């Protein structure tokens, strides 16, 4: 196995174990020290003010199984130090006959079990699991576990009755999951259901949403309420919160609901960030975020969506959330979303961004699989002064409009989305910034323009404000991870209004995924204003390329150029000419970014393992 | 609840959790401090010189399930003290995907894993499991921990290829059972092996058996090899040693062989004890040892039986193991006999007495479930001078004749079993010794004679030789813990061979069972006698009742009289005539016994629990 990435790659599949490992990797972002990862979980801001994140780990491995939290801690959501024990830098793992399958996605209880941070997971069992398998009752339960020493380890509760696992009835049958527990609190949901609490019973002061749906007719997610203040052990399932029908799409700005619902969590925003008002605040919106199975053809069947939602209560002490709007989370290969209270009144959003190469070729080349998104701030997202006249706006899709007295204007109000300031604060800070002239797209320009500085490496960040004719036909945007052999095309089409990821040349490697990433971007077009903008803002980290349009539009995908010199970016344009010219500034090229793991060498691979031929008889895991 | 003794008993099922602990509980034997107790296991030797014991536990219920190795030391087998750690008394439990369903029955390497004493035991996972069941590949597989602290603790391999389970295929398929691997060196294989071992390529010092059988065609011991000698991983599947016909008996002296063994051993004695020549001892014999499924309509479907068994070497270089003799190594309420060789050339057998609660009316009541055997040296017995007039002599059944020269005398070997000296040592010091006159059994004979000195609770121990005639119709034996209403009746009848102990008046509580046992006795007749002996031993304890006949003949089975003073003890006699007398002498009662574990208070009950409405989502253990 040759290596040398001046010259075509060979035959890859002939290289061993871990010797890709540094080759694509990102530096830049949240990922595991090696082995296999999914899932955020376990995500909360402890008493120190420092963020403890845990993902769904398998060290050693490079596919899923034996599913443990792995862990680190951050002061500033970006440089990040792994917790170290016993069992390296897992915090729980399969113990117990209720767990012994894997301990999927959970969520925390700030103040729980004996006033300790508390976690209520998804502990699995024996048994077919899936959407699309017969599952029986008991194989997903949910349960607690609390940590004395700020997430460095988790006790579990005893197994048995009055114990763990805490909830084990399905609260309706035929379910095609049972999963995810995300614990919140709200005093819009205690105002809502203070009349309805002799039904129930239930006043506590915690909820939880338990995602999963029914067989042949859609998702579901499922609201419990704490029984009592203090008490952590009974939950009361009060009934359905939302409900979607089997692979029912709201529309083309939405994705699809597809057959279940994973890892759903519910907030409050306004349009500073997290909102804690019951109500009273009319700036404030209710969001359910949700990840949904089986209602694509592509993106292992995976949609991360959300939703705003307008509370209903019902005769029997229940919450019904009806979508008023249905959006996208991230457009790309990215699933998963957890979001989570943080100090200044802010809800902080991270998913997990898979690899493309699905076909599992390459992978134990690597010695690794699977990174964060960055992490980013929620808020209400509110556009004033729009336009009428924007081509489809009173379609109301994935954003609501609010006429003017008088109809001429319009104020847009959708779910927004930014990468945390403290991030941006470090990347800008540590690399080394080239502040770009601006540039007329017009008859002159060239399909691909290099910016005049360049990246040194694959660890970087791009922006650019691109100003269009409101009536244009022209596309624009920015090639990365470039040589004149291999990169990688990020295109706005205005007339289509499609953000688009072409990755036809992305690698001379065939086995990794090539296919068209698309978005949808809605311009709201301001009121006098003769053109339309997008700012775009692109990171680079390795192999992923994370994509933000407007505070709204976030795309994650992947290319892996074999070349050493495939790092360079500029602009692409097509299309322009002397009448429809598009307009570029506020470039910028940020070069370096941050070490996000400065503890970690290089290379962190343990090797890789075998389970053996047990693997295939217990039929649990993959085995590798 | 009234637990007043002195009157009759009241409705015992609504009395509290382990409100009984006390009432008919073992005193002087190997007992767990509370809940479920099953099989001994992992027994050994210690460096020391202690006993080490094993057993299988469900603490804090009392029926079986998430089975773990309780354990504890001795240094004379007799009195004992619990190890203490961290899961109190276990030392082994369900942890792992291979094991989680259940720690199952194992055996010591004495010198394994980096020199320490290492465990190859049944690892247990998912499935259908059991004889009667369909049982699949995976569900037993056989595993190995190693103890670096003299048994306070055992580290297990970790799980994977080339570690953990370290033997999981079937060697044959469509198996009832694979489980119960007995780890033993052998001399005797090795020199019969010698020369095939080009065959095979094993050539390791340790032999292992596991026990099982194959559906709709019998029982199953079969045979491995340690492939390499000093590495532990590899063991070699050679053929099956013990092959038996589905429910096929050798006759009325050999119970039965069933569908499937469980817990087998092998081993070789001589007339001293353990035997460790080659073959070249012609005193010597080899036997197994093995429990048998459903090959019985009582007695929880279970025999232990034992066979001598010549060894014939295949051509594949296996081993089968030719039954020349088969009998039964206790007739009563006892299964699961694990042996295990003790310094000074001595083989140490122990067994598991269950209760006779068989529909678990009382169990919650008790807080336990079980005790061991006392602990049996084992050896050859040879009787010399046998008069060839005794009748059935050479049928041969569960004994071997030979002949002298002149066919006027016939040697008789068969299995011997006889009490551990340092224990009847120590429970004849530690009890008031009352040596009894010696009693002509004859006309004036009442059916139930009490001794002169009689017992002072349900602690002691009795002994007698009884000499009848040779064409005897008279019956005789012991009655004990006895009052004026409930008694229970050991009896030998001479002219039919049994030994039965009748149970109809045992207690007044008329949940626990009370069907007659029956142990076959044969009195081999001296040439020149003109009278044939029976020597008798009895133990009381508790509600234990362990019998000994001519060192070869156990039954251990349960009484639970109510009534505070059925605690009473004398001779038994039926059909004594001026003509027919019963001679019986050498008697003596040992009233006390010794404490088994005086670091225990009287009540070690720690209160029952309940697994909650998962364990029938499992499906698993019941679940108290
Ligand atoms: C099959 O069998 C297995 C094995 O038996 C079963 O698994 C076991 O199940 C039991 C029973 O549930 C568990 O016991 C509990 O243990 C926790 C502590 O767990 C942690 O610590 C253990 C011991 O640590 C020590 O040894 C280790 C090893 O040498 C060492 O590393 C360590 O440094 C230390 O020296 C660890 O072994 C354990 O690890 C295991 O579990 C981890 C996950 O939790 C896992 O990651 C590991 O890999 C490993 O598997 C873990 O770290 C105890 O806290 C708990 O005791 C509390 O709860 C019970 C009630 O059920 C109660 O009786 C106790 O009194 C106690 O409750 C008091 O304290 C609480 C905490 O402070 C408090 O919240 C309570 O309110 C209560 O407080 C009382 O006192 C205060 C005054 O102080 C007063 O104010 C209050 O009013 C009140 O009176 C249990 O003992 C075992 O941990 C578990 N073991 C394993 C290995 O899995 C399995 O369940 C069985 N399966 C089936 C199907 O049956
Ligand atoms: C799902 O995930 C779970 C969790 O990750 C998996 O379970 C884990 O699996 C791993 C991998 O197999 C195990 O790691 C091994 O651990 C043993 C030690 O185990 C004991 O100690 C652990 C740590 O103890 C410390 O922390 C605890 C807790 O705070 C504390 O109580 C204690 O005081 C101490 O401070 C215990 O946690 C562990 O308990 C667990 O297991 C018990 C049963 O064993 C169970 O009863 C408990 O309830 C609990 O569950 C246990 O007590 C290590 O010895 C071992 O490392 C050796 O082996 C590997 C090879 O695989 C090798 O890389 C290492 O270098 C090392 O081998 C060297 O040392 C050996 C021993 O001396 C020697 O024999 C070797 O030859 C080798 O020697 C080398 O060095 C010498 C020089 O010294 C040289 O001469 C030689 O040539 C050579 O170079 C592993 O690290 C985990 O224990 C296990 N954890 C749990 C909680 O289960 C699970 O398998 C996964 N499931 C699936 C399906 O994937
Ligand atoms: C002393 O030691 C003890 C440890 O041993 C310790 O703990 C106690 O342990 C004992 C066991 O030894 C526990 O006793 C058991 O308790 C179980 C639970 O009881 C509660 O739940 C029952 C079932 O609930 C389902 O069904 C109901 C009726 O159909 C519905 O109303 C429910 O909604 C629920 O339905 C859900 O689940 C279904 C599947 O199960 C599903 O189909 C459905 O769709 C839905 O999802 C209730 O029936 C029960 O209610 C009765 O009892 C309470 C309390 O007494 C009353 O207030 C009520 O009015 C009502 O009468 C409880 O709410 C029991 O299920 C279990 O019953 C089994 O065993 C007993 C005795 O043998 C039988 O009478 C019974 O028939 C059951 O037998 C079972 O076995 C057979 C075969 O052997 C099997 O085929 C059959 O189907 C069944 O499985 C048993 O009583 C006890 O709960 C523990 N108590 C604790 C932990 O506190 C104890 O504490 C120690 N003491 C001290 C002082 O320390
Ligand atoms: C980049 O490397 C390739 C392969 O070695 C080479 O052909 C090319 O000249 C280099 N420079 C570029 C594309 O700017
Ligand atoms: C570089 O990054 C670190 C880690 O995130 C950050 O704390 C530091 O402030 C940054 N340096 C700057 C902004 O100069
Ligand atoms: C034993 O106790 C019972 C019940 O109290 C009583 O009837 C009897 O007289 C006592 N003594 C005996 C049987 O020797
Ligand atoms: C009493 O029993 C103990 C424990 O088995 C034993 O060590 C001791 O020798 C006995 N006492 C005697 C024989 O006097
Ligand atoms: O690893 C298991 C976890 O990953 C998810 O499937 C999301 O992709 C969750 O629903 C589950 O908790
Ligand atoms: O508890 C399980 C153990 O008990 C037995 O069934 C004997 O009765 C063994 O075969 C097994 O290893
Ligand atoms: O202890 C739960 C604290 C909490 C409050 C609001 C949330 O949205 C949440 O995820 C957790
Ligand atoms: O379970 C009572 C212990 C406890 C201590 C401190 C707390 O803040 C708490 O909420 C509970
Ligand atoms: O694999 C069949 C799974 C399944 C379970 C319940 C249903 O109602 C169904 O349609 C399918
Ligand atoms: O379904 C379990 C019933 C139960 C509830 C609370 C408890 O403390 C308990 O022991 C059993
Ligand atoms: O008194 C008004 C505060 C007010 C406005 C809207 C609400 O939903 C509410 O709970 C309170
Ligand atoms: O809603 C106030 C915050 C806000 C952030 C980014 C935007 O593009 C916007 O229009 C509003
Ligand atoms: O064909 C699109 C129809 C139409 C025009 C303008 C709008 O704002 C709209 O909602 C629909
Ligand atoms: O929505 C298309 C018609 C229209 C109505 C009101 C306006 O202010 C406008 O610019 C266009
Ligand atoms: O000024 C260049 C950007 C731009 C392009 C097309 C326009 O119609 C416009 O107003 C601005
Ligand atoms: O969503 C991209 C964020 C962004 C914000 C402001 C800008 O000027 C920009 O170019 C990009
Ligand atoms: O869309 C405006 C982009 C732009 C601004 C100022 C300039 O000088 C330019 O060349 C382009
Ligand atoms: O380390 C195994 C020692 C051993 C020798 C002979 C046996 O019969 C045995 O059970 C163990
Ligand atoms: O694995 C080599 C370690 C070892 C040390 C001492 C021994 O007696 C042994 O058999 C092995
Ligand atoms: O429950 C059916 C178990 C079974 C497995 C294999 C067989 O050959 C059989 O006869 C029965
Ligand atoms: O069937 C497992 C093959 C294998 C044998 C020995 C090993 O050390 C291993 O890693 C795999
Ligand atoms: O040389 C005789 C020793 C001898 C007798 C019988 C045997 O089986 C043996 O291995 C050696
Ligand atoms: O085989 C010598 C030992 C032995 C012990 C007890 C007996 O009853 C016997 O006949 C021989
Ligand atoms: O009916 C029993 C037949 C018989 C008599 C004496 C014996 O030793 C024998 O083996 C069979
Ligand atoms: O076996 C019954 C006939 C018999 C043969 C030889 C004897 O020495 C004897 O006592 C009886
Ligand atoms: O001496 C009383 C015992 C005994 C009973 C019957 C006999 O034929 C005998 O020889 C001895
Ligand atoms: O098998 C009962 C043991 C025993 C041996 C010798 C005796 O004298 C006796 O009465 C009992
Ligand atoms: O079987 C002989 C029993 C016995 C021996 C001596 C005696 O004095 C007696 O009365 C009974």
């Amino acid at each position: 196995c040759s290596l040398d990435q001046t010259v075509a790659p060979g035959n890859l599949t002939l290289c061993g174990n871990a010797t890709l490992f540094t080759t694509f990797r990102p530096k830049a972002r949240f990922i595991a020290p090696e082995g296999w990862m999914n899932a955020p979980m376990g995500l909360y801001q402890r008493a120190d003010g420092s963020i403890h994140a845990g993902y769904q780990s398998h060290p050693k491995h490079i596919q899923w199984g034996n599913i443990s939290q792995g862990a680190a801690y951050s002061s500033d959501f970006t440089s990040w130090t792994d917790f170290n024990g016993s069992e390296g830098y897992k915090t729980i793992w399969p113990s117990q006959i209720y767990d012994i399958r894997g301990v999927f996605d959970g969520s925390i209880i700030k103040e729980g079990i004996d006033g300790y941070p508390t976690i209520l997971y998804t502990s699995t069992s024996f048994g077919p699991l899936g959407a699309t398998l017969n599952e029986a009752e008991g194989t997903e339960t949910q349960s607690l576990a609390y940590t004395t020493d700020d997430g460095a380890s988790w006790i579990k509760l005893g197994y048995g009755a009055g114990q763990n696992p805490v909830i084990y009835e399905w609260p309706e049958t035929n379910l095609t999951g049972f999963r995810d527990p995300y614990v919140f609190q709200s005093p819009r949901l205690e105002a809502l259901l203070a009349n309805t609490t002799s039904i129930t019973n239930a006043t506590g002061d915690h909820f939880a949403t338990i995602s999963g749906g029914v067989h042949g007719d859609g998702a579901r997610l499922f609201l419990y309420r704490q029984h009592t203040t203090g008490e952590f052990i009974k939950w009361t399932y009060l009934g359905p919160l939302v409900t979607t029908g089997y692979k029912e799409s709201y529309g083309e700005w939405s994705g699809n609901y597809g057959i279940n619902f994973e890892t759903a969590g519910v907030t409050r925003l306004n349009p500073a960030g997290a909102a804690w008002d019951n109500g009273s605040d009319t700036t404030a919106v209710d969001f359910v975020t949700f990840g949904t199975e089986q209602g694509r053809a592509d993106h292992q069947n995976h949609w991360p969506l959300w939703a705003a939602v307008d509370y209903e209560v019902r005769d029997n002490g229940s919450i019904e959330a009806v979508i008023a709007y249905s959006g996208v989370q991230d457009w790309g290969r990215s699933y998963a979303y957890a979001s989570f209270p943080v100090e200044g009144y802010r809800q902080v959003s991270v998913g997990w961004i898979y690899e493309d190469d699905d076909n599992v070729i390459l992978a134990k080349q690597f010695g690794y699989q699977g990174a964060f998104t960055l992490f980013r701030d929620l808020f209400v997202k509110v556009v004033e002064n729009v336009s009428p006249s924007t081509p489809g706006l009173f379609e109301q899709a994935s954003w609501s409009t609010k006429n003017s007295t008088d109809g001429m204007s319009v104020t847009v109000t959708t779910l927004g989305q930014r990468v945390v300031p403290e991030t941006l604060a470090a990347y800008k800070g540590n690399s080394t910034v080239s502040t770009l002239a601006p540039v007329m797209l017009n008859e002159s320009a060239a399909a691909y323009t290099p910016f005049s500085s360049q990246p040194t490496d694959r660890f970087y960040a791009l922006t650019g404000s691109f100003e269009f004719g409101l009536n244009t036909t022209a596309k624009a945007g920015f090639r990365v991870l470039a040589s004149e052999e291999e990169y990688t095309d990020i295109w706005f089409d205005p007339a289509s209004e499609n953000l688009t990821v072409v990755r036809t040349a992305s690698s001379l490697i065939k086995s990794f995924g090539n296919d068209t990433e698309l978005a949808k971007v809605k311009l709201y077009e301001i009121v006098g204003a003769e053109s339309k903008t997008l700012n775009l803002t692109v990171f680079v980290d390795g192999s992923v390329i994370e994509i933000y349009a407007n505070d709204e539009v976030a795309l994650s995908t992947r290319a892996y150029p074999w070349l050493a010199n495939s790092t360079g970016a500029g602009l692409l344009a097509d299309g322009t000419t002397a009448g429809d010219v598009v307009g570029v500034s506020g470039l910028e090229l940020w070069d370096g970014l941050v070490d996000a793991w400065p503890a970690r060498p290089a290379n962190t691979s343990q090797g890789l393992v075998w389970d053996g031929p047990t693997a295939a008889m217990y039929g649990l895991f993959a085995g590798y």
